[PDB]
């Protein structure tokens, strides 16, 4: 299997599932290094954020816990196909590049946070992360180059 994909067992059906330690991806299918990727993401802060504040909320409190919960809630929206991802990353995330539907542009090894960048680096084109913590908050990395 790629990088950081592992063969798991569902708890509820029994079924086999595969998961990715590095992006956090979870899947029923099975899955399918470059130079530089473009990736967009959705932001959820904090009270234990670098800095818990953003274009949203001049003071986030919410706790680790309650942004994962929301995190959870924007991943299910946007796998059931019910929100698009930029359309949540434009209202929701605490990031700026929220104006940008996310969008971060291009980026090498060796510029993001390396939980980000290593999650970026692991997906394939088109592939979206599951929940991604780094110091800023956590986040929803959707790879778009
Ligand atoms: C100022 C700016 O323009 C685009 C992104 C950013 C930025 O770093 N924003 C940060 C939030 C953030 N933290 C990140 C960590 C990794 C990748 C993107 C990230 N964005 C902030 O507002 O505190």
């Amino acid at each position: 299997l790629p990088p950081g994909w592992e063969k798991a067992m569902s708890r509820s059906s029994g079924r086999v599932y595969y998961f990715n330690h590095i992006t956090n991806a979870s899947q029923w299918e099975r899955p399918s290094e470059p130079a530089r990727v473009r990736c967009s993401h959705l932001l959820v802060k904090h009270s234990q954020s670098r800095r818990p504040s953003s274009w949203r909320q001049e003071k986030i409190t919410r706790t680790k816990e309650e942004a994962l919960e929301l995190i959870n809630g924007y991943i299910q929206k946007i796998k059931s196909g019910e929100e698009d991802f930029e359309s949540l990353a434009s209202q929701f995330s605490d990031c700026s590049s929220a104006k940008a539907r996310g969008d971060l542009g291009a980026f090498s090894r060796g510029q993001m946070q390396k939980p980000f960048e290593d999650a970026s680096f692991a997906l394939r084109t088109g592939e979206m992360s599951g929940p991604v913590f780094t110091d800023s908050g956590i986040h929803i990395i959707l790879r778009t180059e």
